[PDB]
């Protein structure tokens, strides 16, 4: 049995889990928390955690956690898995990218069509979209667009863009705040994260929804991807089974369940997901440095700088 400390959605831990003893009898024990800190508690734990694997929602956590030498090297075999071009490769190839959430415009189709959608998203922060550009600054994915920009564009881009929604775009508390505002037509656009109208759609069908979704593209900062991922602690005491948990979240079934149960990205190419997602290749996510914590700090001040909050 494995002990698992989970960074990632309950629901989509518990679907892994679950197929996992299906497939192999061996027992699965959560630890649910935040990434950060789960990661922070690896870190004093050490050689005495009772952790075999670390399953985290962002990737950028196990930067860490490797130069620390807290992590055990995975079979090459299974990092081929899931290395589609533009997913991360851990440079130590002491964990694996499985997964992927992505940043898109959502639209009432009814009031606009791809004819009026813009080429970068740099473009949603103007003047054509004074009052008519949800946003959502206290979001963590939006966090990691700032991050995305200052490192693609540089600050004083950066600083525009956030400047430019405050001007004109229309603050909400939640992404599931903005989506909501978008079919109740209180907006015509939000920025927000895939998975939200990939859920409602299922939930209620296409055919009823107002919203549709437009994705950037062209490797453009908001066709930002950010990426699940897993890890063994070499303080494992367990490793065989350790591994073999690893190498079963990264096959088809393992990624097939984990599909079936959030609207994610599966990164191995000959798993088709349920909620008819695009293919990950499609997307054209750009390639960025994950993000450290000197970077949300950076971000945090822009925000700040920008009046936003």
């Amino acid at each position: 049995d494995i002990t698992v400390y989970n960074g990632q959605h309950k629901e989509a831990a518990t679907a892994v889990a679950k197929a996992f003893e299906q497939e192999t009898g061996i027992k699965v024990t959560l630890n649910s928390g935040k990434s950060e800190q789960l990661a922070g508690q690896l870190k004093e734990e050490g050689d005495k955690t009772p952790a075999d694997v670390f399953y985290t929602e962002q990737t950028a956590t196990f930067a860490d956690l490797s130069e620390a030498g807290l992590l055990a090297p995975i079979s090459e075999q299974t990092i081929q898995q899931t290395a589609q071009k533009g997913v991360p490769l851990a440079p130590k190839k002491d964990w694996i990218a499985l997964s992927g959430r992505s940043r898109v415009v959502v639209y009432d189709h009814t009031k606009l069509s791809e004819k009026d959608m813009e080429k970068s998203v740099l473009d949603y922060a103007t003047p054509k979209w004074k009052g008519k550009i949800g946003y959502v600054s206290t979001s963590g994915a939006f966090l990691e667009q700032v991050v995305a920009l200052s490192k693609m564009k540089g600050d004083k881009v950066a600083l525009n863009w956030l400047k430019g929604l405050k001007e004109n775009g229309k603050l909400y508390a939640k992404n599931s705040v903005a989506l909501q505002a978008v079919e109740n037509g209180e907006v015509p656009a939000a920025l927000i994260n895939n998975y939200y109208w990939y859920n409602l759609a299922k939930e209620k069908g296409v055919e009823n929804l107002k919203s549709r979704l437009y994705f950037v593209r062209h490797q453009d900062p908001g066709a930002l991807v950010s990426y699940s991922g897993a890890a063994v602690l070499k303080a494992s005491k367990n490793q065989a089974e350790a591994q073999k948990f690893v190498d079963f979240l990264a096959s088809k079934k393992g990624q097939e369940a984990l599909v079936a149960a959030r609207a994610e990205y599966p990164l191995r190419a000959d798993v088709v997901s349920p909620f008819n997602l695009e293919p990950y290749e499609k997307l054209e996510a750009p390639v960025v440095s994950a993000t450290t914590a000197q970077d949300k700090e950076h971000a945090i001040k822009l925000i700040e700088e920008a009046g936003l909050k």
